């Protein structure tokens, strides 16, 4: 549809604007590049493991994996979206939450390429909670955003993504990867990737919360809809929880050789934590 | 629609995609920040002019703020086309166009804020040929991709916004504000935004010539279709050129002023250069 103006040919930028602003830290502290970590340690420490030990790491890579490349794709609808209602601010700090996806991406898979799993398929650690949430309810929220742009489907969009997807699951695995290899002295490379990961997540995040609070500001009904979905995906958060806890306690190997006490009743208060405090940064006024 | 699949847990990226190697110089050339560059005496230059030098400028501000801002919402498309294609490493590389692009508008933004014309309404140095390139054939070639994605839709996507916004306005562009205001010494903060934007113009023009190149390889008829494409809209670019032409002749204050030999007749000759030539970047064959 033709552009009827543009908004730093009348006036200029709102500086003021908070994605403005968040935009403006992203460009300050976002500039790690992940083709400049070492791995070299990380695939010595994988060749030295047991082909036990080996297993026990792997599920939490293919959450993140597939995730990462999940959010790279599916963020687009968001920006699209954002640009058609002429928030020029939201989408310039877009284009940054874009770029630190691809980063994500790019991240994991030197990993597994440094490590020798690239042609491994680690698809198998998707059970039919994961892809309920990344197969399947991320993308139709995301992608209901090119037809359907009302104030419901932005939020639902971001409590998805931000709240639940970011907010949620990625952070949790970001604490349970240093609680585990930062205690084993393992993978440092890939710890230094879980660090800036973590340090952009925060500008996701806060993207999400910003998004869903300026809606709730408007119509409180929304923050019901907000508390609902949340509530609606909680179940397959904590499915997918489950099951790779599951996989982690008949996976025992490498806790035993390197004295990790893998405390997975902690991991999961982590991510009720996670959910809980997520909803206590949406306010109902 | 739902992810049937991911490409970093099937396998990993493909380290060696032109794309993927442009995304990396990208992150690597990347790095420039518009809020960075020193406009202090670029406030001095503009305040020390004339009323009619003040006008001299303006146009080509008023082309080229507009255009940064049509693009960085207008090539979003190309990256959901690309993305749902499941070309990874092309949309890991448009992120960082995307990103450009942003820094783009921010930058013109903050020179516009500095010399105090930001309330300014530069709309005026429109005249029906740019928005005939800029406000119709530039967002209706790229919208489409959400509808059609076919090899045609794809080669006149990259044909309006690569071959022709950027590889021959935009580059013409940048040749004149040097030949203009390199010679007089006059707005160097914004000169050093423009060899910034030049850098990245790069990038943007090589992924539309591999993207048309590698429609072309498939099928010749394309080739055809591409310069039909590039002549259909030769005459909006060439009446834009006219138009701004004209306006600098009956501005002349500012060439008097600063002793500039604004040679036209060159400049023409540029963007009829740079058309040509980038026609002479896509191979038949
Ligand atoms: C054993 C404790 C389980 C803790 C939960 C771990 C979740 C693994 C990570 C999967 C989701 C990753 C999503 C990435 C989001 C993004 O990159 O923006
Ligand atoms: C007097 C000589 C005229 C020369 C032509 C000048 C064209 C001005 C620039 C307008 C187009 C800018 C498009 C920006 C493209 C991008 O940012 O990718
Ligand atoms: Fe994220
Ligand atoms: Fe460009
Ligand atoms: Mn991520
Ligand atoms: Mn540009």
């Amino acid at each position: 549809v033709h552009h009827d103006g543009f908004q730093t040919v009348k006036a200029t930028i709102d500086w003021e604007h908070p994605m403005f602003k968040l935009y403006e830290k992203a460009k300050r502290n976002g500039k790690w590049n992940p083709a400049d970590i070492d791995f070299s340690q990380d695939q010595k420490d994988f060749a030295s493991l047991t082909s036990e030990e080996k297993i026990s790491a792997l599920p939490l890579v293919a959450g993140f994996s597939a995730g990462e490349e999940a959010v790279t794709l599916d963020i687009l609808p968001m920006a699209h979206a954002l640009a058609r209602q002429g928030r020029l601010e939201d989408v310039l700090f877009l284009t940054t939450f874009m770029h630190d996806e691809a980063k994500h991406v790019e991240m994991f898979s030197r990993w597994q390429q440094a490590v020798g799993i690239g042609q491994m398929d680690l698809s198998v650690f998707h059970n039919d909670h994961y892809k309920r949430i990344f197969y399947e309810a991320l993308p139709e929220a995301m992608n209901r955003l090119y037809a359907d742009d009302s104030p419901e489907a932005v939020i639902r969009a971001a409590t998805v993504y931000n709240m639940i997807v970011e907010g949620t699951l990625a952070e949790s695995g970001y604490y349970t990867f240093r609680q585990i290899y930062k205690k084993a002295g393992l993978f440092p490379g890939l710890l230094q990737g879980i660090d800036y990961l973590n340090m952009d997540e925060g500008r996701h995040i806060q993207f999400g919360i910003y998004t869903i609070q300026r809606i709730v500001n408007e119509d409180e009904r929304y923050y019901e809809l907000f508390i609902r979905y949340m509530d609606e995906l909680w179940p397959h958060v904590i499915g997918y929880v489950d099951y790779l806890t599951e996989l982690g306690k008949r996976q025992q190997q490498l806790a035993r050789t390197y004295a990790l006490e893998i405390d997975y009743d902690l991991l999961r208060h982590y991510v009720i934590k996670q959910f809980n405090l997520r909803k206590k940064q949406i306010s109902r006024t």
